């Protein structure tokens, strides 16, 4: 009787199709909160292959975490563009974020300026967001089975991207540095 | 090291002399400082992958069992070789290790023609990327009245500083991306 909460109004063949659906996030690890905050809510478990544990930080918290300075961490996230409280005590960032975001500093410790640092992170990030949506687009097309309920698509996701999750940290590394022997060559 | 100085005089002359000295106890052949001018970022290179070994599609297609024709569909896609002929030893080695890694995601059932167009868009924003980065590094690098010898060990120094930190955050920045998609 929970799940009616996380039904609110839907009715019908939709209803009870969103019904098995949320079941099965809540089998996977997946909070009635979140299930609420993300409308559809079909992929939070592949969500959570790349990267999402269900647990949020503040930007104070990251840099006391990892031992980073916290103005430059902000303008580090302000490059990157996801997130939307500038506030650093709001609970917004979702951990794994504030790790990557951490990662700058060490880049001007070694000397660069951090100016610099800061536009390589927006363009980084700009190219990146445009790779991420083809790399969407192709992973669905996969999906996407002709009839398929909600439950089917979130299984078949959960198989198809478990296996290329390890393909894709590699591949992004190769092709960063193919690119930098050709920046030098 | 006469032939290496070539047209060279006065102080462009000294500068390129001791840059070569450098480069040779680097381990760098006098063939591989003819074949690259200016010669600056030969010590430079190989911390980034480049060897200066070349292999033909054909050769990667063998060595890693992977499809000759998507292979050379995804070094279209990166368009990096000046090149279409599946035996010309063009393609640097680490560049056709990379191509070769698209087959698995196709074998996974990702549509080729998708996968392609993913090989297209990741590199296009690379590159812009990398520029920024060559920019980034060179501001680090160049001193006033920097020689050339200055400049080749001040890269050397930096880039061996900076490359065990690339791989890791451009995976982090990926993920961050496919997070919100
Ligand atoms: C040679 C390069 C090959 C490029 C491979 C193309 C990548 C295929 C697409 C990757 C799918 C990853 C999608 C992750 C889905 C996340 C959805 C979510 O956050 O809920
Ligand atoms: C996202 C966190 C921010 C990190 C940004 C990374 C900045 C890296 C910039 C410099 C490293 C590039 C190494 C190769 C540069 C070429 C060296 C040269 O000029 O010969």
């Amino acid at each position: 009787a929970n799940i009616d909460d996380l039904l609110g109004d839907l009715g019908g063949t939709a209803r009870a199709e969103r019904a098995k659906l949320v079941e099965w996030l809540l089998e996977q690890g997946i909070t009635p909160d979140e299930i609420r905050a993300t409308n559809p809510p079909l992929l939070l478990a592949t969500r959570h292959l790349v990267g999402d544990d269900g647990t949020y930080v503040s930007a104070r918290e990251i840099s006391e975490n990892y031992g980073v300075d916290l103005e430059l961490l902000q303008r580090v996230q302000r490059a990157v563009g996801l997130a939307r409280v500038d506030d650093p005590d709001a609970v917004v960032h979702m951990r794994a974020d504030g790790e990557a975001a951490a990662r700058a500093q060490r880049f001007v410790e070694l000397g660069l300026n951090p100016d610099q640092v800061v536009l390589v992170v927006r363009v980084l990030a700009e190219g990146l967001s445009h790779a991420a949506e083809a790399m969407r687009y192709t992973a669905l097309e996969a999906i996407m089975r002709p009839g398929a309920t909600e439950l089917d698509i979130a299984k078949g996701s959960q198989a198809l991207v478990s296996q290329i999750v390890p393909l894709l940290g590699p591949m992004i590394q190769d092709m960063l540095f193919m690119q930098l022997r050709h920046m030098m060559e």
